[PDB]
């Protein structure tokens, strides 16, 4: 019930600027990066389940779901990956923004393609192209469920979460910007998944809204 607040102990500003000046014309990249993040976490639980199958006591189905919500202007991406402990959450959303931005900027000068963003540990922040705010709910076997949240300003919060428990994995909720509601369209999400994520080795399921 207690909220901790962290300062972006680098320039998340530098990262955000790089991302605008690199993908603002092709915002749809965010879905590719988020889906790819899920796949990595999914690989991790799969791998770990081999040495020790009780790892899957928290859930057997290894998959990714997309869930637009036009009423709430949210697009949510759920996976049953290995999830994140507190430390992993901070590490992956804080510590690695710093070193990852740096590493990526250096490679971009040396001439690397922008499509490499994922490999430098910062693909998640491409969500700030479409979303004013992002919430990340996550659960790892070796820890409690946590909610991370940030508007990409100078800070993010981490709190123990108390809403519906997932058993293992990560849900990213994007509160879209007024002008970016197109990513709530079934047709659009379809194009994107086909265009970017056809070779993801796990089922990606779009949950269509009734209307
Ligand atoms: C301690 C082990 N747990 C995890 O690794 C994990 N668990 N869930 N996720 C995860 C994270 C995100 C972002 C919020 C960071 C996500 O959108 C979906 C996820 O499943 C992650 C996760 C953590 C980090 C990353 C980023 N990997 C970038 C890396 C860079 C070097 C090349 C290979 C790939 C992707 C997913």
């Amino acid at each position: 019930e207690e909220v901790e607040t962290f300062a972006f102990q680098a320039e998340i500003a530098q990262l955000m600027s790089l991302i605008i000046n690199t993908f603002y014309s092709n915002k749809e990249i965010f879905l590719r990066e988020l889906i790819s993040n899920s796949s990595d976490a999914l690989d991790k639980i799969r791998y770990e389940s081999l040495t020790d199958p009780s790892k899957l006591d928290s859930g057997k189905e290894l998959h990714i779901n997309l869930i637009p919500n036009k009423q709430d202007r949210t697009l949510t991406i759920v996976d049953t990956g290995i999830g994140m402990t507190k430390a992993d959450l901070i590490n992956n959303l804080g510590t690695i923004a710093r070193s990852g931005t740096k590493a990526f900027m250096e490679a971009l000068q040396a001439g690397a393609d922008i499509s490499m963003i994922g490999q430098f540990g910062v693909g998640f922040y491409s969500a700030y192209l479409v979303a004013e705010k992002v919430t990340v709910i996550t659960k790892h076997n070796d820890d409690e469920q946590y909610a991370w949240e940030s508007s990409a300003g100078g800070s993010f919060t981490v709190r123990t979460d108390t809403g519906e428990p997932m058993g293992r994995g990560t849900k990213v909720i994007l509160h879209l910007k007024e002008d970016q509601t197109e990513y709530l369209e079934e047709r659009r999400i379809k194009e994107i998944v086909k265009k970017h994520s056809q070779f993801i080795g796990y089922p990606i399921t779009l949950f269509v809204e009734k209307e």
